[PDB]
């Protein structure tokens, strides 16, 4: 897997966020943080998602959250419009969202209100990123593949990027032997921490966690990932889980047999009642499995040189 790993790192270095782009987004956060602090001094504007965990590709969108504990949401929107930012305010029932698009760098940022669970799972992925240097390039390459193969559209019957990140994590914890990572949620050193009615606790003392016993290359880890979800993983029977010591959970045990969509079952590490794969339709899953099989077929090809570039060739929309 020497040559494929060489290719993997070549692509990784092209698709990852630049330090310039990251500093630009951090500068943007500080400006937005000032507009909030001038309307509500007790409120805090926190970043979450790819950018915060360091699993972001270049030209990435921002995911921000305003921590409170009530008309502050509309007031903050009005302050941002006054400051010079362009965007819209949207509220469905009691959940407001600010969606910005201008100002002085290129903008495409989303602001949520009290998405505490999201900040916490972003902490979990941040910890794993700090545990092994192979996770960041592996996650970026999977996200680049899913985007290019048109299987990263939740509103079109396929899966979210967060979904793919959990698919990678589950493989690296509970499938690959030796494991790349331990399950931090099930550590004896883990302590319960209830946030919005869910346990967000895990072992965060990474300094005491022994190093990985898995010494495989990035190229090898990726080949295994594709091979696992293409031929071994059966979505009609099993649930992707972070709550079982062996990673073994049937849909029967979970009660996810018949949000009511359980075509592909990815149980969130903290919000265990929420199936991260609820967006995946039957036809969407058919396309996902097809692309996984295609990736596997390519990687074990006996025709040299292997056209590795085809792994990221854009599929018809
Ligand atoms: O089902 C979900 C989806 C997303 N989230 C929360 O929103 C964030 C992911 O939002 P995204 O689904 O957009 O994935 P991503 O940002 O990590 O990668 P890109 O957009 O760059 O393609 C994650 O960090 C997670 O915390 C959930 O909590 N549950």
């Amino acid at each position: 897997h020497k040559e494929f790993t060489k290719f993997c790192y070549e692509v990784y270095n092209e698709i990852k966020i630049s330090d310039k782009e990251f500093k630009e987004k951090r500068a943007a956060l500080d400006t937005l943080r000032l507009c909030l602090k001038r309307i509500s001094p007790d409120a805090e504007l926190v970043a979450f998602g790819s950018l915060e965990s360091g699993l972001a590709l270049k030209n990435s969108d921002m995911d921000l959250c305003v921590l409170m504990d009530d008309t502050i949401a509309l007031q903050f929107y009005e302050e941002l419009i006054a400051e010079g930012f362009e965007g819209k305010f949207l509220q469905r029932a009691r959940i407001p969202i600010i969606k910005l698009t201008s100002d002085g760098a290129s903008f495409q940022c989303d602001i949520g209100f009290n998405n505490r669970l999201a900040i916490h799972n972003t902490l979990l992925l941040s910890s794993y990123t700090k545990l092994d240097a192979r996770l960041k390039p592996m996650v970026l390459l999977v996200k680049h593949w899913a985007k290019r193969k048109q299987i990263n559209s939740p509103y079109f019957g396929t899966l979210s990027s967060y979904g793919y990140v959990l698919m990678v994590l589950y493989y690296l914890i509970h499938v690959i032997k030796p494991p790349v990572f331990p399950n931090l949620l099930l550590s004896p050193l883990k302590q319960e921490k209830i946030v919005d009615g869910f346990d967000v606790g895990f072992d965060d003392k990474l300094e005491d966690i022994p190093p990985s016993q898995n010494y495989s290359s990035l190229g090898s880890l990726l080949h295994g990932f594709f091979r696992f979800y293409a031929y071994k993983f059966e979505p009609r029977e099993k649930v992707v889980t972070f709550r079982r010591p062996d990673g073994y959970l049937t849909k029967q045990e979970k009660g996810w047999t018949s949000k009511d969509r359980y075509i592909l079952a990815i149980e969130d590490p903290f919000e265990i009642s929420h199936n991260v794969g609820r967006t995946v339709s039957s036809s969407g899953l058919y396309r996902i499995r097809g692309e996984f099989m295609a990736a596997s077929r390519l990687l074990n090809s006996r025709s040299y040189p292997i056209p590795y570039d085809s792994l990221f060739e854009e599929a018809p929309i």
